[PDB]
Formats: C-alpha cells, sequence, structure tokens
C-alpha cells in the first residue's frame, strides 16, 4: 500500500480510500454516507465522529487553522477551515451527529477528492474525507469529522426507530414530532402529558438552510427539543 | 421609569422589573442559574435561559456592541465576543443555551442590577440575568434571547430535576457516570435499558455534558462549549 506522513492506505473497488495504518500500527477506518444507518455489532468497539467508524482517534482542530487533504492527483491541498456543517449517522440504534468544521471548494476541486482522502494537520492524520454538501454554484462544503470543535456541538442518542428527517417549513414552530404555527405549538405543548397510548418513540431532525431542530419523543410527548446551526447534508 | 422603547421599575431585591414594552404591558421574571421553579403560570410566557419573558428576546449576533443600563441611569455600551452556558428549570422543564456574553470588570458588574434592560438600536433586546465570574476583575455577562445563529439552546422534560456534577479531568461521560474511557467503553455496551428517570449536568471551564437517562441507561449525551454560570 502507499505511505503518506504516519498513514499508510489503499483504494477501494468503490474508489474510496482505506486507511490501513497510522502511526505503523494496524488501523480500522470505515466512512459512512450522510445519514445512513447500519447494524453491525463488530463497530461499537470503534470510535464514532459523524460520518466514521474508526480505530484512531481524529483529534480536536481549531476553526481558521490549516489543514492538508490527499488529492488524486497525489498531490496535498491547503485548506482552511472557515465554515461549518452538521453531519450524522445512525450505527446499531445510535444516532451520532454534530456541526463539524468544514473547508471550501469548488466544482473541479471536489472531484479530485475521494471519499476517504486522508486529511492531516501538520504530518500527522487528523480526519478523513467523508462527504460533500453543495452550498450553491461552483461551491462545496467539505466537512473534517473528528472530536467536537471548541465551539461547536456533537453528541449522540439511542433511536430505537431511527432518524426521521423532515424538511423545516416556513413560519412553522416546532414540537416533538410536528411543525405547526406558533399559537397552535404552544396551545399543544401545554396540552401534551406522557400518556399516548402504544406510544412509541420517536427522533425527528427538521432542516432548513440555517438551522437544525432535533426532538425526542414518546409517542406524541416531546422529550427534548435541540436547536443548532446548519446546514444538514443530505 | 422610561428608556428608550420600555418601562421599569425596581425591586425590593434591587432587581429590574420590566413593566411594558412598545407600551403594551410586559411580563419579565428573571431566573437565577440552575434555578428550579414551579409555577404554572409562567408556561404561557416565553422562556430562554434564565428569564420567563412575554416579550420575545431576539436573535443577536456575536461581536455586535449592544447597550446596558447602569445603575446610574446612563448607558454602557458593551461588545458581544464571547459565549456561556445557562440554563433554568421551570414547571419540570430544563431550558438551556449557550448565550453571547460581554466581559466586565468588578466596577462595571457592581453598576449593573439584575433585570437591567439591554438595547441594540434603541430597542430592548434581553435584560441582565446573570454574572459569571471569570478572574478577579473580569465577569461574563450572558445576554439571553432567541439562539445566536452560531450557538446552540433547547429545553428537555426532566422529572426529577437536573443533577449538575463537577466533571472529573481523566472521566469520560455515559449516562449517570463519568469513568475512566476503557470503562466507560465496556460500560455503555454492557446497558441494555424501577429505573427512574435521570438528567446530568457535568460542567468543566471549557465544555459541558447532559445526559438524559432512564435508569442506569444512557438515552442522550451532549458535548457543547462551557463555562456554566
Ligand atoms: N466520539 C467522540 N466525539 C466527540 O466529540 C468527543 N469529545 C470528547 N470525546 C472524548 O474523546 C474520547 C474519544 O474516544 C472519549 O474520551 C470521549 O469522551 P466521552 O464522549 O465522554 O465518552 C463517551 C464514550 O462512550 C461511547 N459510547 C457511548 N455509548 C455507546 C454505545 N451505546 N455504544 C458504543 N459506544 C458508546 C461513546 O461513543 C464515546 O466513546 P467513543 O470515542 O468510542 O466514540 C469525544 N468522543
Ligand atoms: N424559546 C426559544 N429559544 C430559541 O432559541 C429559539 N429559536 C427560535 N425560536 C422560535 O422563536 C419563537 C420564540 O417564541 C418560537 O417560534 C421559537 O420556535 P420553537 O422553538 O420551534 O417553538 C417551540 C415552542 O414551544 C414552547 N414549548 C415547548 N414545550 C413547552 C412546554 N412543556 N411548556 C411550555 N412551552 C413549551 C417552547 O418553549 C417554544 O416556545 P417559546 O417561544 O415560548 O420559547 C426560539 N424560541
Amino acid at each position: 500500500s502507499m505511505e503518506l506522513y504516519n498513514i499508510k492506505y489503499a483504494i477501494d473497488p468503490t474508489n474510496k480510500i482505506v486507511i490501513e495504518q497510522v502511526d505503523n500500527v494496524d488501523a480500522f477506518v470505515h466512512i459512512l454516507e450522510p445519514g445512513q444507518e447500519v447494524f453491525d455489532e463488530t463497530l461499537s468497539q470503534y470510535h464514532q465522529f459523524p460520518g466514521v467508524v474508526s480505530s484512531i482517534i481524529f483529534p480536536q482542530l481549531v476553526l481558521n487553522t490549516i489543514i492538508s487533504v490527499l488529492s488524486e492527483d497525489g498531490s496535498l491541498l491547503t485548506l482552511k477551515l472557515e465554515n461549518t456543517c452538521f453531519n450524522f449517522h445512525v450505527c446499531n440504534k445510535r444516532f451520532v451527529f454534530g456541526n463539524l468544521p468544514a473547508a471550501v471548494v469548488n466544482n473541479e476541486t471536489k472531484q479530485k477528492l475521494r471519499i476517504g482522502a486522508p486529511i492531516f494537520a501538520g504530518k500527522k492524520l487528523v480526519s478523513v474525507v467523508t462527504a460533500f454538501h453543495r452550498v450553491g454554484e461552483n461551491e462545496w462544503l467539505l466537512p473534517v469529522t473528528g472530536i467536537r470543535e471548541a465551539s461547536q456541538l456533537s453528541g449522540h442518542m439511542k433511536v430505537l426507530n431511527g432518524v426521521r428527517v423532515e424538511k423545516w417549513r416556513p413560519n412553522m414552530s416546532v414540537y416533538g414530532t410536528v411543525q405547526l404555527p406558533y399559537d397552535k405549538i404552544k396551545q399543544h405543548a401545554l396540552e401534551q402529558e406522557n400518556k399516548t397510548p402504544n406510544a412509541l418513540e420517536s427522533c425527528v431532525l427538521f432542516y432548513k438552510d440555517s438551522e437544525i431542530r432535533i426532538t425526542y419523543n414518546k409517542g406524541d410527548y416531546e422529550i427534548m427539543h435541540l436547536r443548532m446551526p446548519g446546514p444538514l447534508i443530505q
């Protein structure tokens, strides 16, 4: 396999980078698609950050520092972590999510990047390419997943029935499983008790370009409501 | 008294009472950091960390300038350059978030009453709710309101309050416990769901963690910036 800085890597039949070793120690780095749900009990022993199951810790970065990514041309591309991006997956009924530091690339640059391309800070691996989010014409967001950046948020929650993602419509407030006008949500919230017959647990993610809402519910009763920056990677 | 678009008074506890905003009768009730209250009359109003309010405290932008009413009636101009985490519990509802904050010294903090109206563009946008000591002569002043675009807010129903715990140096967090990573990892893979619901907030100077649990089983784990007030 090929060696670069402190890693060894290979390439998938799906044109995806496979991280084989880091610091001369055998490694496991498994990339998940945005919002993908998988079930595989073998994955729970490893670390998880949004979009990756990894045997190696992807360490905390700082916004506005410079990282390097391996390009399809064997070169290193230097990028500044100027934006943020929200990504998630579901692995063994655990919703793993967070807002990640992100770089910005044009159409030409994105296509030179493989899903899995190692990302370096200094000459040490700090992350891998996991996803691309289109932020308009000739512009993409490149999240750098890993341990929560100091100013950001990360987390997980057990979701028995997955994560149902819903487009967040204009003029709607959010309670539990519904988005409705505020005056209605205010009446509904003060109305709801934890008494839904045959109440199943739910997790809902509502999204607009700027903001994400996550609720955790038992039946129609809202247990948690979290508001956080966007955007979401489809 | 009047100032800009508000009318205000003073409490027996030296706390500012907002009486009307835009000539409409107002209700602004300031809660202490982490305070738990129960009063069914509060649930009809808006709630942002540290305040129950009949008026919306709108979204602000970090690094913009706000003005605060001083004890002497003058306006002090401050820049929203920092953040800090605050919360309360009202009617078994944990209301929390990271708020934009200014930095003040001892002399300035002492000129500020809890409840002091905060203005942006000659309009009320918030009230003084809390002070968090940074150092000897340094304080953080949260400006509560609708979540700033880059930060987080939320709520959750907590039947048994919020347990606040100091977060120890080398400990990872699962559910109700903080333990070394190797045990937390095994414990997490151990859990499966007379189990009571729980909410725990572990705090460090830089970072805060909230867990929501059913007995010993962790349902949710949130990591977010600190500090806590
Ligand atoms: N993944 C991750 N994202 C972050 O943003 C982050 N910020 C700090 N840290 C800490 O750095 C070390 C990372 O290894 C840990 O000390 C971790 O502290 P913690 O975040 O306090 O510990 C909870 C552990 O416990 C893990 N688990 C929790 N529940 C489960 C579960 N059901 N199944 C499998 N693992 C579970 C949980 O994912 C996790 O461990 P992992 O790193 O292995 O992911 C982070 N970790
Ligand atoms: N409080 C608050 N903090 C923020 O950071 C924020 N960012 C946007 N918004 C929206 O701005 C308008 C402000 O009113 C609302 O449209 C709100 O949309 P939403 O945040 O999507 O709606 C859920 C409603 O519903 C309220 N409820 C939810 N549960 C309860 C409950 N048990 N009892 C009483 N009220 C409950 C919940 O507090 C809430 O209403 P409040 O405005 O009063 O805060 C925010 N609101």
